[PDB]
C-alpha cells in the first residue's frame, strides 16, 4: 500500500513510537502561553468567522511539521486540483468527482469530456428557483385547486440524508414555507404515519432517486402514487403533485413522470455530496430559493478556501491531518461529532455516512490491499445531552476518542436575555477543558477532604473521583449557524474527508458495499412467500427464516 | 485487575491467539449442520416469542464453554442474586440498584435497610395509573377549564431517553393520548421551538429529574413557568400545569409543586434505568396506563428468564460474552445496535447511554486501574437506511464491529398486503448473510464479464468489487414490537450490560465520569458576562471565550 511505504509516514509512526508517551496536553499548555494562537485558524469568510482551533491535540510543532510533509508527499495538492478540474478521479467508474461545481458561484469553466458543465449545473438551479417561488407563493395548485402545504421526500441514502440534515439546522429560516417531511425507510412504517397525517389535495412529493431504481425509493414512490391516484382518479393529476430528481430520464419516464417534472443531476455527482444539486430541492422549497444560494456560496468560499490555501494554514487539511495522527499511528476506531446546537441535531448521522461511505474501504487506487487502517466511525449526539449520555465514557473509560465540538456563537433563539446560550456556551467550553485537564490523585483528595469525608470513605472513594485527562478535541466556533454558514462548515468536513481518502490511496467516492446491498434482498424475498421450508442457504439464515414463517400469524 | 488475574480469562487469551487467525465463519457453519440450533434461543414469553440468534459468530462449543466458565468464575450468579435482593450492590454511592424491583408484578418482597420496597412503587403506580386516568379522559382541567391535548416531558439523560425512546417505539399504540413532547437540551432553541406550537391553556409539564437540580432541567423548568405566567397571570393556575418526577419532595415544593403534583421515585433507581419508575410519566399518558403496565411486564419476564436460567442459555449473559470476546480478545472498540424498525430510531441513542454511561469506568472495586478493555462505544441507525450509508464501512472497512440486528416479524403497518415488510425482512435476513459470506473473487469476477469488461478493466476493477465477509451479528428477532415485547427486549440489554460489568469488576451504576464538567461550566458561565478579557484557563480556553466576546455582537 502506498501509504506505509510513504518514508515520510515511517517517518511519523517512528516519531510516534518514540516520543508520544510523553505528550501531555496539561504540559503542553502550561509550557506554551502562545499554544492557542499557533495552533488554531480564525477564518474570515466576510460572512461570518469560523475559527477552527486545533490546540487541544495531542501534537506539537513538529508533529504538524511531519503530518504536512506527509500531504505533500503523498500529494493532496495535486489530487485536489484534478478534482477541481473535472478529471475522472473516481476511477473505479471513471467519473469526474464534481460536487464542486454545482456550488461554483464564480461560473468558472468545468470541463467533463471537453464540455463546460456550468450551463447544465445553472439551467437547472434557473428551474429550481422557478419551480419554488411558485410553490411557495401559492401559485402552484394540487389536483382540486389548492395550494401546497406539504413536501415529501421520498428517497434513501445520499437521496435523503442531506436535505434532512439541511433543513433541520436551518429551520428558522423556513418561516412561511411549506412543510416538509422525509420519507426514507422501506419499513412501511415511514410512507404509513407520515401519509396517516397528509392530504393527496395538497401534499407535493419529491421522488429523490439519481439511478431511479433503488428498491426503497421506487415502492416508496409507488405506494405514495397508488394511495395519490385512489383520491384523485386521474392519471393526469400526478403532474401536479410528483417531482422527480435523477440522472435516468428513461426510469423516471417508465415510473410514470414526465421528464419535464424531472430536475436532473449528472453522475459526477455523488449521492453523499447530492444535498447541492437537484437534490436539494426539499431545501429549496423549505427555506427559499435565496436561502439555498446562501448554502451553496458558504460551501463555495470554503472550496476556495481548500483550494488556494497552503496545507499548512488550511483547515480541511489540518482536520484530516489530525484525524490521519490519531487512525494511523495512535489507532483510535472513531471519531465523535459533537455539535451544541439542537439544530444541528443530525449534524453527525450525515457525516457518519459522508465520512464512512467515502473511507471505508481496503483497496487501494494500485489495486493493493490496505495494510493500515482507513476510515474511521463517524458517531455523537448533540451537546448539552450528550454529557448525560456517554461523556462518562469520553472521561473515565478506556477509549481513547477524537473529539470535534461545535457552536454558533449567536442562538437563533436568544431567549431569557441570552441565558440558556450562556449556559449551552459554558458548558461546550467546559467540557474540552476537562477532557484536556482531568483532575489528578491530590486534586481529587483535596476536595473530598473539603466534602467533609472521613480518611476511610474518602480512601474508596478517591480512584473513582480521578480523571486522567490528557484527552484531545477540536474546537470549532463560528459566528451564527446561518445557511453560508452552514454551508461552509458541511464543504469543510467534505474536504477533510477528500484528504484522508487521498493520503490512504483510496477511492473516497465509490461505494461497492453499497451497490452489492442493492443485490441482496433479491435471493430472499421469493423464499419468504409461501409457507415451504427453506433449506437453500446457511442454517442460520434458513432457521430465522423458519421463525419468521412460524410467527407470521401468531395473534398477540 | 480481577479480569486480567482471572485465569479462566488467560486460558481464554491464549486459544485466540492460538486460534482465532484461522476461525471462518462459513466454515463453522459448513462443518456443523446442527449450528443455527444449538447456537440460538427461541424465548417462549406467552406474549411472543423472541429469538436470539448468535450462530453467525465467531465462536464454536469449546470458546462457549470458556466464556460461561468465565462469567461463573467472576461471580456473575452471585452478584445477579444481590442485586435482585437489594443488596448494595453501588458501592460507591452505597445503594441498592433496584430497577428490577420498579417492575416486579408478582409483588415478591425486596427489602432496602429492612423494609420491603413494594408497597410505595406499587402506591406511585397507582398514583401514576389515576394521573392518566385523569389527563387522558379529559377530566384533568388546564387554567381555563379545557381539557390537556399536549404533554412536555421536561428533562435530560435518564430523565428524557427513555420516555422519548419509548413513546417512539410504542406510538401506535397511542390513539386516544395527548401528544406528547420532549424538551431536554439547555440550548434554548429546544424549549423555544416546542413552546412556540403549544397553548398554556391546554399545556401540561412534567418536570423529570431525580434531583430535581440538574441545570439544564431546572432552567428549562423556569422558562416554561415564565411563559406561562406571561398567559396565566395567576401564580396558582401554575399547579395545574406543573407536574414532578423526583426523589426530592423539598426540592419541588420550593419549586412551588404541591406533592399532589408529584410523583416519587428513589436513589436505588439509575437515571439509566428509570423509565420503568414514575419516569415513565410520559409513556403511561401517551399510551396509556394499561400499555405501560405491560412494558413492565414485558421487563419482568426478561428479569425471570435473567434470575432462573443456567448460564449457558441465558439470553443476556449470553450476549454478554459475545461482547467480553470481542471487546478483550478482539479488541473491537464499537458495537453497532440496528433495528429494521422505524419506531425503533431511537433505540440506539437509548442504549448509547444504558451501556456507554454504565460501563464506560476505569477503577474497579478493589480500586485499582483496568489493564483491559470496559465499555464499547454504541452507535447505530434504523435499517434498511444503514445499508446505503455506514454499511460500506462494515462490508470493506479495516474494522471489526459486533452488529445486533433486530427486527419484529410482524408490523404495525401491513400496507400493500405486506410487501414493503416483506421487503424489509428479505434485507434484513440478506445482509447478515452477505456481512458472514462476502463475495468470492470467481463469483464477482462473473458479474464483470457479463458487464462486457475487457480483460485489462475487469482486472483493474475486480478487487474493488471482492468481499472479504467473516463479518459477525446477532440477529434479535420478535413476534411483534408490543410493549410487552419491547419491554423485555429493554431489559434484555440492561441484564446484558449488568453482566460485563461484574466480568469487568467496575460499579454498573455509578456515573462520577459527569462531575468535571459540570464544576468547570459553573466558573466560566459568569465569566462570559460582560466585555473584559478572561485569562483564567488554558490559553485554549482564554481564546475561545476571546473569540465568543468578539463575535456575539456582529450583525449578519
Ligand atoms: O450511496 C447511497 C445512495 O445515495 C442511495 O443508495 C440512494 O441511491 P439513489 O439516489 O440512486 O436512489
Ligand atoms: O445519568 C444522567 C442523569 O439522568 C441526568 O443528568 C439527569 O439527572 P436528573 O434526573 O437528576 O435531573
Amino acid at each position: 500500500a502506498a501509504l506505509t511505504r510513504n518514508p515520510q509516514f515511517q517517518k511519523l509512526l517512528e516519531w510516534h513510537r518514540a516520543n508520544s508517551a510523553n505528550l501531555k496536553l496539561r504540559e503542553l499548555f502550561e509550557a506554551d502561553p502562545e499554544r492557542f494562537n499557533n495552533f488554531s485558524l480564525n477564518l474570515n469568510t466576510n460572512h461570518g468567522h469560523i475559527l477552527v482551533d486545533y490546540s487541544k491535540n495531542l501534537v506539537n510543532k513538529e508533529v504538524m511539521q511531519m503530518l504536512v510533509e506527509l500531504a505533500k508527499s503523498r500529494g493532496v495538492e495535486a489530487a485536489r486540483d484534478n478534482m477541481f478540474s473535472g478529471s475522472k478521479i473516481n476511477y473505479t467508474e471513471d467519473r469526474a468527482v464534481l460536487h464542486v461545481a454545482l456550488r461554483n458561484r464564480s461560473n468558472t469553466p468545468i470541463k467533463v469530456d471537453g464540455k463546460d458543465v456550468m450551463p447544465e449545473v445553472n439551467r437547472v438551479l434557473d428551474k429550481m428557483k422557478s419551480f419554488c417561488q411558485r410553490v411557495r407563493s401559492g401559485d402552484w395548485k394540487g389536483y382540486t385547486g389548492k395550494s401546497i402545504t406539504d413536501i415529501i421526500n421520498i428517497g434513501i441514502g445520499g437521496s435523503d440524508l442531506g436535505p434532512l440534515m439541511v433543513t433541520e439546522a436551518l429551520k428558522p429560516y423556513s418561516k412561511g414555507g411549506p412543510r416538509v417531511w422525509f420519507v426514507s425507510n422501506i419499513d412501511g412504517t415511514h410512507i404509513a404515519k407520515t401519509l396517516a397525517s397528509l392530504s393527496p389535495e395538497t401534499s407535493l412529493f419529491i421522488i429523490a432517486s439519481k439511478t431511479f431504481t433503488t428498491q426503497e425509493t421506487i415502492t416508496n414512490a409507488e405506494t405514495a402514487k397508488e394511495w395519490f391516484l385512489e383520491a384523485a382518479k386521474d392519471p393526469s393529476a400526478v403532474a401536479k403533485h410528483f417531482v422527480a430528481l435523477s440522472t435516468n430520464t428513461a426510469k423516471v419516464k417508465e415510473f410514470g413522470i414526465d421528464p419535464q417534472n424531472m430536475l436532473e443531476f449528472w453522475d459526477w455527482v455523488g449521492g453523499r455530496y447530492s444535498l447541492w444539486s437537484a437534490i436539494g430541492l426539499s431545501i429549496a422549497l423549505h427555506v427559499g430559493f435565496d436561502h439555498f444560494e446562501q448554502l451553496l456560496s458558504g460551501a463555495h468560499w470554503m472550496d476556495q478556501h481548500f483550494l488556494k490555501t497552503p496545507l499548512e494554514k488550511n483547515a480541511p487539511v489540518l482536520l484530516a491531518l489530525l484525524g490521519i495522527w490519531y487512525i494511523n499511528c495512535y489507532g483510535c476506531e472513531t471519531h465523535a461529532l459533537l455539535p451544541y446546537d439542537q439544530y444541528m441535531h443530525r449534524f453527525a448521522a450525515y457525516f457518519q455516512q459522508g465520512d464512512m461511505e467515502s473511507n471505508g474501504k481496503y483497496i487501494t487506487k494500485s489495486g493493493a490491499r490496505v495494510d493500515h487502517q482507513t476510515g474511521p466511525i463517524v458517531w455523537g449526539e448533540p451537546g448539552t445531552n450528550g454529557q448525560h449520555a456517554f461523556y462518562q465514557l469520553i472521561h473515565q473509560g478506556t477509549k481513547m476518542i477524537p473529539c470535534d465540538f461545535l457552536i454558533p456563537v449567536q442562538t437563533q433563539h436568544p431567549i431569557r436575555k441570552g441565558l440558556h446560550h450562556k449556559i449551552l456556551l459554558a458548558n461546550f467550553l467546559a467540557q474540552t477543558e476537562a477532557l484536556m485537564k482531568g483532575k489528578l490523585p491530590e486534586e481529587a483528595r483535596k476536595e473530598l477532604q473539603a466534602a467533609g469525608k472521613s480518611p476511610e470513605d474518602l480512601e474508596k472513594l478517591l480512584p473513582h473521583k480521578v480523571f486522567e485527562g490528557n484527552r484531545p478535541t477540536n474546537s470549532i466556533v463560528f459566528t451564527k449557524l446561518t445557511p453560508f454558514i452552514l454551508g461552509a462548515l458541511i464543504a469543510m468536513y467534505e474536504h477533510k474527508i477528500f484528504v484522508q481518502g487521498i493520503m490512504w490511496d483510496i477511492n473516497s467516492f465509490d461505494q461497492w458495499g453499497v451497490e452489492l446491498g442493492k443485490q441482496l434482498a433479491k435471493k430472499i424475498e421469493p423464499e419468504l412467500e409461501g409457507s415451504s421450508a427453506v433449506t437453500s442457504h446457511d442454517s442460520s439464515t434458513n432457521g430465522l427464516i423458519s421463525f419468521i414463517k412460524q410467527q407470521r400469524d401468531t395473534k398477540l
